[PDB]
């Protein structure tokens, strides 16, 4: 593997910690060389002990795509890595609080998130995808389980450098993602918002679903959503793809919305 000293850090500079879920926690010293004897708590990926060509080809892809996609505070961003003295390690952004799935689920009626809240956090999250759309990157996963909430609650869009409910119909059947698939998908996220980390479809076989989207099932509008918000998320799940908003669109009106919304509903 051959270095890159835009992004090396020495090996003996991370302190390695717990398992995030392979994602470790842990500590960069010096990673800012301007304060360095500051620590930074980092996320570090490696790969598995039973671990396959395939599985090292793929995560220097990763690294490499992410070291071209550049920075942006909404999704996570590349820090350093290691690739000398041993095993390979991707270093990035740490996300304290998690995931956006499992993150809304623990506040269901861990504290209430405001109607405000959940308007800002879909507001950052497309914010973030139109980061990703503007450089040409299509996600392909996009769900809340794929957005990380950092301690400061700012949303950061996850593994966008590599489920059929997420998946627009023409992703769906013909394979064919886009950034208009993408766009579907952030609509069931949407939805994922306001229903506080709600299962999609529920009910809905997986083998019957794209039957039910051909023939216009949509899903119901959650209980505690303005028309306005569904109306959104009907849009992104218009049939024909050129049809929905883009990523900049959804920013302003979301950006409108959120300015609209009060902290107290
Ligand atoms: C190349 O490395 C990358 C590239 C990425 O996107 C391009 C991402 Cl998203 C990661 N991240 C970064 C990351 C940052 N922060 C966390 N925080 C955290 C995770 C679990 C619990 C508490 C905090 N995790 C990150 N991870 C994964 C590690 C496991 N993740 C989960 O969402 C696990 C959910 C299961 N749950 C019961 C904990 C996200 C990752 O896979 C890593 Cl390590």
């Amino acid at each position: 593997l051959p270095e890159d000293p835009r992004w090396e850090l020495p090996r003996d500079r991370l302190v390695l910690g717990k398992p995030l879920g392979q994602v470790v926690l842990a500590e960069a010293i010096g990673l800012d060389k301007d304060k360095p004897n500051r620590v930074t708590k980092v996320a570090v990926k490696m790969l598995k002990s039973d671990a396959t060509e395939k599985d090292l080809s793929d995560l220097i892809s990763e690294m490499e795509m992410m070291k071209m996609i550049g920075k942006h505070k909404n999704i996570i961003n590349l820090l350093g890595a290691c690739t000398q003295d041993g095993p390979l390690y991707v270093i990035v952004e740490y996300a304290s609080k998690g995931n956006l799935r499992e993150y809304l689920q623990a506040r269901r009626p861990e504290e209430q998130l405001s109607s405000k809240d959940l308007v800002s956090c879909a507001y950052q999250v497309a914010r973030g995808m139109e980061y990703l759309a503007s450089k040409k990157c299509i996600h392909r996963d996009l769900a809340a389980r794929n957005v990380l909430v950092t301690e400061d609650n700012v949303m950061k869009i996850a593994d966008f450098g590599l489920p059929v409910k997420w998946m627009a119909p023409e992703a769906l059947f013909d394979r064919i993602y886009t950034h208009q698939s993408d766009v579907w998908s952030f609509g069931v996220l949407l939805w994922e918002i306001f229903t506080l980390g709600g299962s999609p479809y529920p009910g809905v076989p997986v083998e019957e679903l794209f039957k039910l989207l051909k023939e216009g099932h949509r899903m119901d509008k959650p209980s505690n959503c303005t028309n306005e918000l569904y109306m959104m998320m009907r849009d992104c799940w218009h049939a024909v793809p050129s049809q929905r908003p883009t990523f900049k669109q959804l920013v302003e009106d979301l950006d409108r919305i959120v300015a609209l919304t009060s902290n107290q509903e």
